[PDB]
């Protein structure tokens, strides 16, 4: 293809499972360990990853997975990581359901100034139902209303980001003109869900404004993303399903009046890379064996599997993206050439995974001309190949 | 006195005036300049300052001072500064009027984990009236109600911070016990203004929880601070007024059942330090002369002052804390020994001011045994001489 493949790294502390933290190599304090986050972010930057991504949640119980129980909040960890990284994007999850757009707008834009234009927002419309009860609401609005709220929220945030024109700040010491009064704009927004006068108290960043990510899978969500998002997350359950998703969203984007290339689609994968097929499989099995068989308590596949093995694989499915660097690189290239992906969000809970990917897979993709030799620029937009709106 | 004096540094970009930015030495981009903030924070740390402080505002107009127009948001800048500093406190202004306690609670605690226990919250009950209209409210509640809201908000934030006991996270890989279920507590809070179930999704920091600062000057505000705050900001309009404030708040604290020494009082000063009286005065005058005389348009003092000089001094009053290091150190010691202060929040808008203070005043106070030779610890509580509640 004309373009290069891009990667993001999801940094997810102790990981997305119930028992992975029990592995010898895992630091069970990882989710609130600043060194862990800094090291992963710097590994990702070593591999020229376009961004890091911090997922989020707003409600837990005593059955929540260990990572969810005790973890960094996204804007704070991303701002901290901004000071110890150079070119890599900083993408954080924030919901439209509870926080005022003025607040979100400022925090994201402030990160964008701190980072020299590397901020991104993963916009979540539909948090857990319990989250409502952590934010002085009896319940969440219904699905349709959540997307209506999210549109207005987004509209306010982007309107606030355009309070100041990019060249509004003249800073003329002689005349005493600090800014050009014609280049300041009040939002004066009076909507159903939000009323926000403006102006915002921070101007344009080096990439204009933060990039917006979205992960909608429903018909409503796909359409919302197609209309609004710069980049879209999705799953990698099968090449077929992901191809279809890709084509459908790109088509919806065209229907909304947009150039499909301005919407970048990133399926999520968690690859297990080793020097041989056997080593890779051994790593997988070591993690799959961490679950107490107990959840045998929790599909025609003749691979001579025992009940134990079947139980373990249901608890922790084996990725397709497992094996040698050559295999993993080839699969990635195939998904790319098949238009199932513009890039991938790489998960790396198994220790060594990100490092192995950066050290072994990236050079193959470079050699084949599918991945750049260095960063294109210092902003997220530039590295994703997006334009600055303004 | 038994204790040492403590200092905080307010980092305030281009400063608190209309025209100070016009000085040759001032960088008019300072308010969104990450290098400016990092350098000031590291200067303050060089002087063993107990904390840095970031003020905040939530509403502007075209007549707002230049700093207010375009500036960093507090949680983001403080998190960024956490990664490039070691021992210095990180105190940020957040209002109780708009944001949900769950959000504030998480962001502050997350900063506290990122920083190894250096977070502080300057709690603002009463933002500008226009701020309401940036947050989907027609108007702010009245004074009394604002303090009632703020009490419940604070109560929820502190209750959420105590969701997890300090030793809740067993991390036992053998048994698979990640946490002790008896050491997790749901808030189940159902109040007039907030309804928050909990639990919070982040545990105790290295200082237990963030330190709370407050600046109430009204009778209600003084009482709220006396009841709730670890540290209190106030002005330095006169030694007499500040002594009275100090005594009154410490007495209110006692009335609330507290040990007065657990409430640390910090008047604000903006000292102008130079090698001679003349140099110091020249620096002041250079800044006072930046205002367009025009605000002659905007008190018995026979210092042979011209109308120009009178106009200029009204626009930018001369601090008492002006002159030689010896003078400034002596004034500070006097205010300390007079029980007008447990420490000072030092403003430093005039370039070189913080550096001159750290380089010239601090060693005098060290020599006299009023200031420590190094940091007491790596947490804010330790450096302020406060205990960890838990």
């Amino acid at each position: 293809r004309a373009d290069f493949i891009q990667f993001g790294a999801m940094i997810h502390g102790v990981g997305g499972t119930t028992d992975g933290w029990r592995h010898p190599d895992v630091d069970p304090s990882a989710s609130t360990n600043i060194e862990f986050y800094m090291k992963k972010a710097q590994t990702a930057e070593k591999g020229l990853f376009s961004f890091i991504f911090i997922a989020d949640g707003l409600f837990i119980s005593e059955k929540s997975i260990p990572h969810f129980l005790n973890r960094f909040e996204p804007i704070t960890i991303l701002s901290a990581l901004a000071s110890v990284t150079k070119n890599i994007g900083l993408v954080g999850t924030f919901s439209t359901s509870f926080t005022e757009p003025f607040t979100i707008s400022r925090q994201l834009m402030s990160l964008d100034h701190i980072s020299g234009g590397r901020a991104g927002w993963n916009l979540v419309t539909s948090p857990q139902e319990g989250a409502a009860r952590n934010h002085s609401k009896s319940n969440l609005p219904e699905h349709t209303e959540r997307y209506e709220i999210a549109q207005e929220h987004l509209d306010v945030v982007r309107g606030l980001w355009n309070s100041w024109e990019h060249d509004a700040f003249i800073h003329n010491k002689k005349t005493g003109q600090f800014f050009d009064q014609a280049k300041l704009h009040r939002l004066n927004h009076k909507g159903k869900y939000f009323q926000v006068e403006g102006p915002l108290n921070i101007g344009r960043s080096k990439q204009g404004e933060p990039v917006v990510f979205q992960a909608g899978s429903s018909e409503t969500g796909r359409q919302f993303a197609a209309k609004n998002a710069d980049a879209i997350f999705t799953h990698s359950n099968s090449l077929e399903e992901t191809k279809a998703f890709y084509a459908d969203v790109k088509s919806r984007a065209a229907d909304e009046g947009r150039d499909p290339s301005s919407v970048r689609i990133f399926p999520g994968i968690s690859p297990i890379v080793a020097d041989t097929e056997e080593e890779a499989e051994k790593k997988y099995r070591e993690f799959a064996e961490l679950i107490p068989i107990e959840n045998a308590v929790t599909e025609a596949k003749a691979r001579n599997l025992t009940l134990r093995e079947v139980a373990q694989e249901m608890a922790f499915p084996r990725t397709l993206f497992i094996g040698t660097p050559e295999r993993v690189a080839s699969l990635i290239e195939t998904w790319f050439n098949a238009e199932a992906a513009d890039g991938f969000i790489v998960g790396s809970d198994i220790p060594g995974t990100l490092d192995a990917f950066v050290e072994k897979v990236i050079p193959i993709l470079q050699e084949r001309g599918l991945y750049r030799q260095d960063y294109r620029g210092g902003t997220l937009r530039e590295n994703l190949g997006l334009g600055i709106p303004q």
